[PDB]
């Protein structure tokens, strides 16, 4: 049935498994080239007069939205969009499904229950505001917003949850309980897993992997609500293999295509297709208390710079 070239921005393992599973189902000779979302965006833009791939799969949706704005993508609404929550059906800036959401990374925190059992604390924290408990002094970690996008997602989430003023009040009250602002977004997951801290804040699928490997972690989607990142799929405008690109978007949005991502592809993000079985270490998306994250507003470089600078000035250095 021909061939398909994928620019993949997910992991190598997830990409390889998607290519193999797609090729098996549809008998399309499928290959991928893996690169980060930013590098991939630059490549697609550079190659726009003679595109070298058919589809862009995985990684954050925001750069795919920006490519849609620049006329680099081909709009196509898969019938499987019917199986995605209205909220996530057409999430990018230019409407018409130039891009679609294939998974979601949920911001939350996880608690080391063994270490909790040593702090004299009997109940597992279930809310963001539980983390200001003075019993948790020196027992929480989150990444440094200056060096980590994960921590910036936290800032933007709190700002959308409570307004910017109360978000920074919350950071001020959380601050005395933070033992380390880590350089990397994922470090609090490794540290909470090993008992180097009690609570780590970050993307829940990272804590899930530590739990999979045996760490005594309880994952929490905080009670007040929370934010997230989305994974995207998009067809390139001028794709050499447009028919097969549409089949691949169908597949990436399908029950089987999304299930295989965690069943064999080692991905632990929550799936956007509401008919899909979730990993036992992921979540039931329709039941989650999620803000509607405004990526257009908070993804702008000037707003991001401003909010990080405010965090530095008022939290880190005040
Ligand atoms: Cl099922």
């Amino acid at each position: 049935k021909g061939r398909l070239v994928i620019y993949c921005s997910a992991t190598n393992v997830m990409c390889e498994n998607a290519a193999k599973t797609f090729e098996q189902k549809y008998d399309v000779k499928t290959s991928f080239i893996r690169n980060g979302s930013g590098s991939t965006f630059a490549k697609i833009e550079a190659e726009k007069n003679n595109p070298q791939a058919d589809v862009w799969y995985g990684g954050t949706l925001d750069p795919q939205s920006q490519a849609g704005e620049l006329g680099l993508l081909e709009a196509y609404r898969s019938p499987n969009i019917d199986q995605i929550m209205p909220k996530f059906q057409d999430p990018a800036k230019v409407k018409g499904n130039l891009s679609s959401a294939v998974y979601i990374g949920i911001l939350g925190f996880a608690v080391n229950t063994e270490r909790l059992k040593k702090l004299g604390i009997e109940k597992i924290p279930q809310c963001w505001n539980d983390l200001t408990d003075p019993k948790l002094k020196g027992e929480i970690q989150i990444a440094d917003p200056q060096s980590s996008g994960t921590a910036y997602t936290a800032i933007a989430t709190f700002a959308q949850l409570w307004g910017e003023d109360k978000a920074f009040d919350y950071f001020k009250h959380l601050h005395p309980n933070i033992s380390q602002y880590t350089k990397s977004g994922i470090t609090p997951a490794r540290n909470a897993a090993r008992g180097e801290t009690t609570v780590g804040i970050g993307f829940l699928h990272d804590y899930a992997l530590e739990k999979e490997q045996g760490a005594p972690l309880e994952m929490v989607v905080p009670c007040e609500g929370t934010g997230y990142e989305l994974g995207g799929v998009s067809i390139l405008k001028g794709a050499r293999n447009l028919d097969n690109a549409k089949l691949f978007v169908d597949f990436a949005l399908s029950k089987e295509g999304q299930e295989t991502a965690w069943k064999k592809g080692q991905a632990l993000q929550t799936l956007t297709n509401t008919t899909a079985e979730q990993s036992p270490l992921a979540f039931d998306l329709t039941k989650l208390k999620l803000i509607d994250y405004d990526f257009e507003k908070y993804g702008a470089s000037d707003e991001r710079k401003r909010l990080i600078n405010k965090w530095v000035d008022e939290i880190k250095l005040a």
